[PDB]
């Protein structure tokens, strides 16, 4: 869908930008610094859910540059390792969502933020 | 869910981005110059639903800047309703994707541009 590689990366810095926008306005939930309504939470992860799926289909082939370090593409089975354990700790913050638990959501919000930290540190130019 | 009022910007301005992304990727389908797949269109329609209720929550009192008119926090009930109606248009589109038929699909697709370009010429700042 992108005419040029700089419109592949202008889309997925916004799509990292939003999607980081739903994960980390509830860190004060987490931290019980602001109270924890279960069906605002709910709601919130299932838009998370939708843009955690979206960034990664903005590195096709070809779409080199922003702050995307060069080994995205030269080694993509493991891109995509990290992008797939990511998605997968999202599937489990969601659980904990719709479950209602703020236990298992402060567990599952650390897990999913360790992952993007790891994508990170191997995959983002500093 | 913003620090300052710049943040409130940047959010806007990225849901926006992709939204429109997901609504422009369509225009060689409605076309006739790119194939139909009416489960493709489905899926790409609900992510467009959910991107395109986003951008309005982060217009909040005393977020001013970026491309937005003045316009739009003085005369509050009205920017509602060009919101609100192009949300309408974007059900319209829903309807259309989910049964599968092109030629609702390009008369709702024409609808939604129309309110966008409604909002863009009262609200948004050349
Ligand atoms: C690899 C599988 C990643 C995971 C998981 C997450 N992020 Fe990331 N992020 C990644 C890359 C390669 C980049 C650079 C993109 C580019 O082309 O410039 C980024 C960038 C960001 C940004 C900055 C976006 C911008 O506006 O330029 C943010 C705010 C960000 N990432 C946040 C973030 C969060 C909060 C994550 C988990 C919820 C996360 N990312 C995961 C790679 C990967
Ligand atoms: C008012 C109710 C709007 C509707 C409906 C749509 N848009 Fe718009 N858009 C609006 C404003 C006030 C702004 C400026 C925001 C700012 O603070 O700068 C915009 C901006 C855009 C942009 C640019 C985003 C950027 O990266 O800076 C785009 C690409 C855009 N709008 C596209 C767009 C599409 C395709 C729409 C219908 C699907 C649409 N907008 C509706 C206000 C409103």
């Amino acid at each position: 869908q992108f005419a040029k590689p700089e419109d592949a990366v202008k889309y997925r810095q916004s799509a990292l930008t939003l999607m980081a926008s739903h994960f980390g306005r509830m860190t004060p939930v987490v931290k019980g610094q602001a109270p924890y309504d279960a069906a605002q939470i709910k709601a919130n992860v299932e838009v998370l859910k939708t843009l955690s799926a979206l960034p990664w289909a903005a590195f096709g082939p070809g779409t080199e540059g922003g702050d995307a370090r060069p080994e995205i593409w030269s080694d993509a089975a493991s891109f995509k390792q990290k992008q797939q354990a990511f998605q997968d700790n999202i599937v489990k913050l969601s659980a904990a969502a719709d479950a209602g638990d703020l236990d298992k959501l402060r567990a599952a919000f650390g897990d999913v933020g360790a992952s993007c930290k790891a994508c990170h540190d191997a995959y983002e130019k500093k």
